[PDB]
């Protein structure tokens, strides 16, 4: 089922951006 989030991994950019300003935050 895992696999499921490799396609989702692709997109997950959008959110990396936000983890990563909403971390720093």
């Amino acid at each position: 089922g895992v696999v499921d989030i490799l396609k989702g991994a692709a997109k997950d950019i959008a959110g990396h951006l936000a983890s990563k300003v909403m971390n720093k935050l």
